[PDB]
């Protein structure tokens, strides 16, 4: 209710077989210091393909473009390509789009 | 908890725009209002590419997504789009990672 | 045995599924007939997307596959589907592992 | 009408070799002991050398169901588990008869 | 690094393969004559299928190609195309590696 | 030839072979561009956000040239250099330019 045209992100990631734990540790890090912190994030899931075990989905949702735009400016993500830097495949963005409100 | 995810992907014709949201909202309402196992369904225009939509769907297990699949919403709505949409591609299917 | 195997993937309208079914069973028959290099030729319809096919074809090398599309049944199936169908796109082209 | 089901995976690559004796195992632990599973062939990519591709067919869609809780690819799935990416389903259907 | 890299893929009916081309032909022409940070944008046609179209773009910054998205060539290459073209889909957006 | 021959290949790395992977594709780019005549653009792209993602942007004076490319030693060296780590090619497209 009242929430207009909010602003929504799908992000997908691959990792070796070896990092599954340590990448969901990240994406939920990422995940919780986002929505702890960062009143215009609003929805930040870590979603783990049903049948491919390497790959992790991020389904992100914000106030509007800028402020998705500011969390990627903010410490958190920035941790968070820190901790995944020396394993993780991506980011690639799935889509970005506005929801359509009815 | 550990719901079950679904993002479906759908093309449509520019002159069906209008017609393709009004779809996808009768189906994200009437499959909220009528299946409890259906827990969220959002219907999400891209940025920047006008014809193509996605819908977010959250179910309660896999079990109640197979539910939803065979449920009278979802059959309406392909009567109304069978004739100008395209798809569904389904982008993925998962389960929430607790914490 | 190392054979060549080509995967396309082509969408067509609504009102346009049963004439590329007509039209690619057309290319499979006419190539398996007229063509030696030409092993294995499948027509697959996806079991979500009404509006989606698929192509499945094997040859005996490379070179074979090459001259299938320069050959004159492939020329039919693209006259027949230029007003409506989108595609091709090759989802892979590659070789069986043998054993 | 069969139907087909077409899987793509990539390996790290030094697990090339690995993942074809994997797929091949997987290939003929299925034909073998499946009458559901008619056809499965492992295909690698003409470029992509970490690439591989598994072009199974079925008598029905119920046959890929019961292969899919068989011993057989549990067994393929623990051969691969420590490196393979995938499965990612390219797709599935149903053959156009005629 | 260097230059920004920007490549776009759009879809269009059969009978609308002339008209993109034009359109995408005068977005180039009128962003590289206009546009000082616009340093390259060629339509590229998919060597087999006819219906499918890249852009391939070359901003000085990132911060250029945000400009040219506000620009009125961009807004009226989109009027052009509106009511037939399917996209944009953006298959990568980069930086040239220096060398 | 009024339509030049346009390749994009997409490539995926382990992360700690990204520098190695530049090096490889700017071998590849300058030894092209210098011993091919039919090869007239070939650039290396990082994507802006996927640190692990790398495109080839290559030009043609035909297909018959980009054959030509994928059958001379430039190219086979580039593969030894990146055998052991690099994911792909994923080619996106090959297509024609459009003149006007």
């Amino acid at each position: 209710s009242g929430g207009g045209m909010t602003y929504h992100v799908l992000v997908q990631f691959d990792v070796p077989s070896d990092k599954r734990e340590a990448f969901a540790a990240a994406g939920l890090f990422d995940a919780n210091g986002s929505l702890q912190n960062e009143p215009g994030t609003l929805r930040f899931e870590v979603i783990r393909d049903e049948n491919n075990r390497n790959r992790f989905y991020l389904d992100e949702v914000y106030e509007d473009e800028a402020a998705f735009l500011q969390h990627c400016r903010n410490e958190t993500i920035a941790r968070f390509y820190e901790l995944i830097d020396s394993y993780a495949f991506g980011p690639l963005f799935l889509f970005k789009g506005y929801r359509v409100e009815g």
